[PDB]
């Protein structure tokens, strides 16, 4: 019951969005929208605003809540990418955990044999741990916010639903993230290194010892479990069917230009994660990485939970000009 | 050196923002920006984004910092004022705590006799209770967010510093607020709490969301009503000068602008609750909410609780509530 009443609540907040029932799912008020690739995402409760503060020109065209930390169901995705199709195709943003990996995967055939030209994203950017509670390799995390931003961008421009998808993934192999939890949503000073936004375990558990040196080891972590081997799964809508991918990230390294999303897990003061911005900023300096841009907030949360995780980027001028494009969202709005 | 991190960190995020230092403040890169009226705020730390996200066009020219929920002293007022006045005169915002008020009272005086053209607009909307423990009067909470914005358009408009005082003093007269926390022992509330831990109505049972916004609801309308005297400058005769002043409940036929605050440690889900239940109550007593705000806009650390804002307002208002801005915490126009 109280999942109806946020919804309705998001529902009454933004007449941009649309509230559907029967199944539930939210859209773009104007959806279809005619002539452009449309983006959809989705995933459990309690990562809010992730994904349905993201909903608007310039980022997704729908999202489909599942119950708490739980996929949603695949009618609610079919629908919903029936719903926003304009004509182009849709794209699925899918987070690396096996219950939505599972539900996107039949919709995702599904719409296919209904007619729908889709294809499919997989975000993979936690580095703490391989093979958590609910996944299968690493977690999908706070860089999806990123792409879907990316990602929006170029699909409002006019780019295939190929170039998006091609874009998504190539973002996917160059964007690294890392959480850490002081308090859940853990003796006393003590963290859990490395958790993922669903409660999961991380790393282990560690001393607390200072906002600085927990920043100074999460870097590290970024750059040490940087290098990623694993076969992902897309849907070629050429052959119709799944085809098995290889792909290897490298380690971000000196040289490289990044975006920075810092945070906010769910209960750590925004004061905080400006010092946690200061001390990235001085510990990319030193490794020779320039940060272009950022993002300092709540952006994919973990319920109430006490910590902050840190998201890098790798970027060009192609990808800044995406960055700097419009964005009209609940959670994110910028340009004309 | 946590505070000056926290600063740097700022600095660093936002090139738009100039952190200055000895003594500590923040202005807009451009400022001054002349032309215009500036408007400038500040307070303790620890209710970020307030008051340094804030700054930009179509808000604050400057922010002014104090020590974790303490006014900021009388020197960084004095000096960003003069760094943020662009010939127009400076508009000082002021909470109602008694350190705000005489921090911000020693560098308004100081201004004027400096040459500055400066007046004051006090913010007293937080409805629950009367001399809290740093309050004379009523505490100032979310709805100086409200009207920064709309005295921020008002000033990047054009209007004169009394038209833009005139303005943000109406509005104080007009926008009602109250907050709770749950973190106090199992399911139990402190009703009418400040955003700087200071006691509220009372501790009270916390039945469920709905319930709680009822509640507050209610408050808002019971409390509505508020006779007090305000100090102003005026700056033609150049002194304070006392004020009696009136305030009218919300009632059937207003029209509204929504603030649902999250106190610090309020999953956004549950804001999105609150502001369901808000509208409901609001629609049942003839109150047409016309825009909204909802997130993390007057934080108290990381407190668990939030806080409800209405504003009256009318097209005029509304206007200024759709004029561009481009701060960190809020961005909409062109």
């Amino acid at each position: 019951d109280v999942l109806d009443e946020q919804l309705a609540g998001l529902a009454k907040a933004h007449p941009s969005l649309t509230l559907h029932q029967d199944p539930v799912y939210v859209t773009r008020a104007d959806a279809p929208v005619a002539g452009k690739v449309a983006l959809l995402s989705g995933g459990g409760s309690g990562n809010e605003p992730m994904h349905c503060g993201y909903i608007g020109q310039g980022m997704l065209s729908g999202a489909c809540p599942g119950e708490i930390f739980t996929s949603p169901t695949p009618d609610k995705i079919f629908e919903c990418a029936m719903q926003v199709d304009g004509g182009e195709g849709v794209l699925l943003i899918i987070k690396n955990y096996t219950g939505d990996i599972l539900n996107f995967e039949t919709a995702t055939e599904l719409l296919h044999d209904s007619g729908v030209k889709v294809t499919t994203v997989v975000i993979d950017d936690d580095v703490a741990v391989k093979d958590s509670l609910y996944t299968a390799g690493r977690r999908g995390v706070a860089n999806t916010v990123l792409i879907e931003k990316l990602v929006g961008a170029a699909a409002e421009r006019g780019d295939s639903l190929d170039a998006c998808a091609e874009l998504g993934r190539k973002l996917n192999n160059q964007g690294h993230s890392i959480g850490i939890a002081l308090g859940a949503c853990l003796a006393d000073n003590e963290m859990e290194f490395g958790v993922g936004i669903h409660g999961e375990p991380g790393i282990d558990r560690r001393p607390f010892s200072s906002l600085d040196q927990t920043v100074d080891e999460m870097f590290d972590t970024l750059l040490v479990n940087g290098s990623y081997h694993r076969t992902l799964r897309f849907w070629d809508y050429q052959q119709g069917s799944w085809q098995e991918e290889q792909q290897t990230k490298q380690p971000l390294q000196s040289g490289d230009r990044v975006i920075a999303l810092v945070n906010n897990l769910g209960a750590t003061p925004l004061s905080e994660l400006y010092g946690v911005y200061n001390r990235l900023t001085t510990r990319c300096q030193q490794a020779g990485l320039t940060i272009e841009r950022n993002l300092i907030g709540a952006y994919c949360t973990s319920l109430d939970m006490t910590g902050f995780s840190i998201t890098l980027l790798k970027v060009d001028d192609e990808t800044l000009a995406l960055w700097d494009a419009p964005v009209h969202t609940p959670a994110l709005n910028w340009g004309k």
